[PDB]
């Protein structure tokens, strides 16, 4: 509220809330975190990453995304936890000192503004963008199946009416745009993190190809530690493999994407719980969660570090 210490962290929040969080924290932090702005939504939103590093110029980063499909509640609450935890940390936990020592981590809390405010206004459950046009009165696209990784294929619809319309071409919507544009410009992405809710899964590529990528035996190596980690605290159960074999066909998905582009260590992450709160998970399951994830992050992140 007047400061990040005082704000509640074990509640959901607007979107006015998790922008006004992000000013306190730069202001208190500013020797750690800064606030960019990489693109406007839609409905003319500003899009903003939180920077968090410790100097350099064009170090080795991390990408983190979360809220993509704006109904996923708990993922923006994650975010602002884990915005929190980064300033905590540093100069404390000797491994997360190193990571920051040498890495810079972008977190983006929300993705889909759009979505996120109309989660509060209009429709709960809602997951896509607001984008409209013109052949229908549907509004919106599955911001998760516009990416250019086998954009159009098998698992995504082409109905602008569906839950998950894949939009008129690869990248036409602005929050996708903008984070391939500052992903691009940057170069220098190590890892690339996208987080999302509900199931408990920790999925790698692919999911538009039955092709396996060439780095399946490390990333699923990887996995299986971040599973083993997570699970450590509260006994939450993960399971983990490639998007298709694990879940199901689906095109158009940022992992895919990130890791045509070379961004080796891409995850997809799936929150509490496994269905029976769903979407509307309770305030009370906040904190758990965010703490059982960021186990499960850090040992990405160490990972990364060291190779
Ligand atoms: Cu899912
Ligand atoms: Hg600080
Ligand atoms: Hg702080
Ligand atoms: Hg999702
Ligand atoms: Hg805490």
């Amino acid at each position: 509220a007047r400061s990040t210490n005082t704000f509640n962290y074990a509640t959901y929040h607007t979107l006015d809330e998790i922008y006004d969080f992000m000013d306190l924290l730069v202001a208190e932090h500013p020797q750690l975190v800064s606030k960019l702005q990489i693109g406007r939504s839609y409905e003319g939103r500003p899009i903003y990453v939180l920077k968090f590093s410790t100097g350099g110029s064009n170090r080795p980063a991390i990408w983190i995304d979360l809220g993509i499909h704006s109904r996923e509640w708990i993922t923006q609450a994650t975010g602002v936890w884990f915005a929190k935890k980064f300033t905590e940390d540093y100069g404390q936990d000797p491994s997360f000192t190193a990571i920051l020592d040498s890495m810079d981590i972008f977190l983006e809390i929300v993705t889909n503004p759009d979505g996120f405010a109309f989660t509060h206004s209009q429709n709960r459950l809602w997951r896509k963008t607001r984008s409209v046009t013109s052949s229908s009165l549907c509004v919106g696209v599955d911001a998760n199946r516009n990416w250019d990784a086998g954009f159009g294929k098998a698992g995504a619809s082409s109905s602008p009416c569906s839950e998950t319309y894949h939009g008129k071409y690869a990248n036409s919507e602005v929050e996708v745009k903008s984070i391939v544009d500052f992903v691009k410009d940057h170069g220098n992405f190590k890892a690339f993190l996208s987080i999302h809710s509900y199931s408990q899964l920790l999925l790698y590529p692919y999911g538009y190809t039955t092709q396996s990528i060439p780095d399946k035996t490390e990333l699923n190596q990887v996995a299986k530690s971040a599973v083993a980690a997570l699970k450590s605290l509260y006994g939450t159960s993960y399971k983990y493999g490639s998007i298709i074999t694990t879940i199901y066909q689906a095109s158009g998905g940022s992992i895919d994407w990130s890791y045509n582009q070379g961004i080796k260590y891409s995850f997809t992450f799936e929150l509490r719980d496994t269905g029976r709160y769903g979407f509307l998970l309770p305030a009370s399951q906040i904190i758990p969660t965010a703490q059982e994830t960021w186990l499960g992050v850090l040992t990405i992140m160490e990972h990364t570090v060291n190779n």
